[PDB]
């Protein structure tokens, strides 16, 4: 495709200079070139796949906020905001049909680390979970369970081969209890592990930056209860 | 083209859910939607216009800045930060040629309230010198004079019909300025206006927001002296 023509190592290099500039299109259409090469990437790589998705992904989330606040208070007078709301839950299913396409296709195999294997999953259950904060019918219903099937396999992996510090472990458990509360409607299941995993880590907290996971996993249940 | 199809109308109600949305290219795209339309702009819808283009080409600006810096710190390797800030460039020339045909072929006519004619005039030279700036060769030469004929024919517009507070007035000669020092390598003729102009506002300062102008228009003394 687009970038096909380019070196892997280039590509690479202008994500990072992407970066730089604060073009995170580039840099997720530079990544997105990258990963198509067949490639395994390193820890560094997938730090640049996930650093460029989220902010494009995260733009779009915020303004469809933004939009669906407008089209709340719009029901106390004309199509424009639901149709310019639909416009940009447009692209941003497209982003996500797009990230979801690089796991299914490229980067998940039952093969690899395994503590990336989970890095993986993971991003699978953010990306369906984020199509599932806009959806709605039956389409609502099997990305639930898409986001469910994958976070799971990630937390069977995760308490397996990961020492419950792992900022790795720690998000993932902090993102699949999210969806517990936010997303399937289950605040049983999701203070449950929210409080065991935050236990699990204070315990071990003598072995500092997983910290930043932890202030914002108990955060959670300050509303939660 | 691709907004064609819709009422003026709701083209302007849109580009303001952008602009709550901080989408500033849907914000162009549905303002030089409504410009293509025919209809004389209101001051209201002049500033959507500006604002729009302005986050626009401001971003690109930003980012073929800091990508030109690396490649003079790579002066002391590769292709590829060339390349990508080639990229910009042509983005950024791209936005700047559109902006500058929506004034050539709708906005700017020799008929109009003049308060914007300038407005115009001054937008005119503003995108010219956008292109100055990362333009090379006889390109730069011709761009050069063109900022110059319009920046000027809104000078005299500017001077003949406008009281010296009017934060156009202002703003058009800091901008002008900028062009003297910045663009066109021409001190004297900047610092003289520069001077002259915040002199004539310093004057009927009595008649207080054209002060953030004004707090510029000094700051620029400071270095250029
Ligand atoms: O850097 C991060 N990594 C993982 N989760 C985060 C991060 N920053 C914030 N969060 C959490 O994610 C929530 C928003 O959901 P998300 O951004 O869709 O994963 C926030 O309310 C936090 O609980
Ligand atoms: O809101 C504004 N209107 C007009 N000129 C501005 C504004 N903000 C900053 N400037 C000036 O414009 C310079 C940058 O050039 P410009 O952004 O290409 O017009 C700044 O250094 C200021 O002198």
């Amino acid at each position: 495709g687009a970038m096909g023509s380019m070196e892997r190592a280039s590509l690479i290099q202008k994500a990072k200079l992407a970066e730089q500039a604060e073009r995170y299109e580039d840099m997720a259409a530079f990544m997105k070139g990258a990963v198509e090469k067949g490639e395994e990437l390193s820890c560094e790589e997938r730090n640049l796949l996930s650093v460029a998705y989220k902010n494009v992904v995260g733009g779009q989330r915020a303004a469809w906020r933004v939009l669906s606040s407008i089209e709340q208070k719009s029901n106390e007078k004309g199509p424009e905001v639901r149709e310019y709301r639909e416009k940009v839950e447009t692209e941003l299913q497209g982003v996500c049909d797009t990230v979801l396409g690089l796991l299914d296709s490229h980067l998940i195999k039952e093969a690899g680390d395994a503590e990336s294997r989970v890095f993986y999953l993971k991003m699978k259950g953010d990306y369906y979970r984020y199509l599932a904060e806009v959806a709605t019918g039956d389409d609502k219903k099997r990305i639930i369970d898409s986001a469910r099937s994958a976070y799971q396999e990630a937390m069977d992996i995760s308490k397996k081969e990961m020492p419950p510090t792992n900022p790795i472990r720690l998000g993932l458990a902090l993102n699949f209890s999210v969806f517990h509360y936010e997303i399937a409607n289950s605040p049983e299941e999701a203070i449950s592990l929210a409080k065991t995993t935050f236990d699990e880590a204070m315990a071990d907290l003598h072995t500092k930056d997983s910290t930043l996971i932890m202030q914002l996993l108990r955060d959670n249940l300050t509303l939660w209860t």
